[PDB]
């Protein structure tokens, strides 16, 4: 048999996915590649004629996005829940996270003490200020980082927070978080904010920059640090919804959680599969266990925030 992948990933990314699950079942993948936007805006034209099986896309924000659009349908799986925590995957059964990746602090260990570091709102503190950097409030994964923080602390809190960082900022707002990384090892930032997978692609291909360049992992006293998923479901109107279940089924496991997570850097979702040595290096840390589907549901808060504290 056959099915159809629609994915917001980066397509050789997917490429040995398909490849071990034909070599392992004999059921052909044909991944279709998009950004999560234009993919998601194509899956819900198509309707009951779509060709596609699963969606895969990129942080809760957008799986949220999804879910709201109707273009999936929820599974009652076993397998997902016992291998998938129940904070990474969506209440409603819609979808379900297969990596997670970590939003939180970098800093240049020849100018900051990881004693000076605690929480993303410290950073608004003054003694910050010519010294930050950020990457553009144009971008989910900061929409989803603000959209927990409002839930976690507050709205007037998080606009005093958000109004404090732009004010200590070094440079403009960033296009990328790959550009913020490079901007501190480069000296022009001694600390900001980005997601861990970055750092892990950016230390495989130039490891000098470790050098300048060190994670810490934000609010450990308190909920934890932000993360955010990439994940999957079954799309709504598919033809093969039995094995469009089944390939998710088998992403979350162990096997494929190395193949899924490992060479973006990012972590597993199945926390009985340990991380790839580069990321396991970091250390532990607690993570936040809200829901990520919060980043969705508090989405257009964080981007009439952003944009209300000047945040570009
Ligand atoms: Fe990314």
């Amino acid at each position: 048999n056959e099915i159809v992948v629609y994915s917001a990933r980066a397509d050789e990314l997917l490429k040995p996915i398909a490849e071990a699950y034909q070599q392992k079942t004999g059921t052909k993948v044909t991944v279709v590649s998009d950004k999560a936007g234009p993919l998601m805006e194509r899956l819900k034209a198509e309707g009951k004629n779509t060709q596609a099986d699963v969606l895969i896309t990129v942080d809760g924000g957008n799986l949220w996005q999804a879910t709201q659009a109707g273009v999936l349908r929820p599974i009652n799986s076993s397998v997902l829940k016992s291998n998938i925590p129940s904070h990474l995957r969506d209440p409603k059964n819609h979808w379900f996270g297969l990596s997670v990746r970590a939003r939180t602090i970098f800093y240049n260990p020849n100018k900051v003490n990881p004693s000076e570091l605690s929480t993303y709102a410290d950073l608004a503190d003054p003694k910050w200020k010519g010294r930050l950097c950020l990457r553009t409030s144009n971008n989910v994964y900061n929409q989803s980082l603000v959209a927990t923080m409002i839930a976690n602390h507050g709205q007037a809190t998080t606009d005093r927070v958000v109004k404090g960082w732009v004010a200590n900022l070094a440079a403009a707002p960033f296009a990328n978080d790959t550009a913020l990384l490079e901007a501190i090892d480069a000296g022009r930032c001694d600390v900001g904010i980005a997601n861990t997978y970055y750092y892990g692609r950016l230390l495989n291909s130039k490891p000098q920059v470790a050098n300048n360049v060190k994670v810490f992992f934000a609010n450990q006293a308190g909920k934890g640090t932000h993360v955010n998923v990439s994940g999957a479901g079954v799309v709504k109107h598919s033809d093969n919804p039995a094995e469009a279940q089944k390939f998710i089924e088998w992403l979350s496991s162990n096997e494929a959680q190395r193949l899924y997570a490992d060479r973006n850097f990012e972590y597993p979702a199945n926390i009985q599969v340990t991380p790839t040595p580069a990321v396991a290096r970091w250390g532990r840390f607690k993570q936040d266990f809200i829901n990520v589907s919060v980043a969705g549901q508090n989405q257009q808060k964080a981007i009439m925030t952003m944009k209300r504290a000047g945040y570009k």
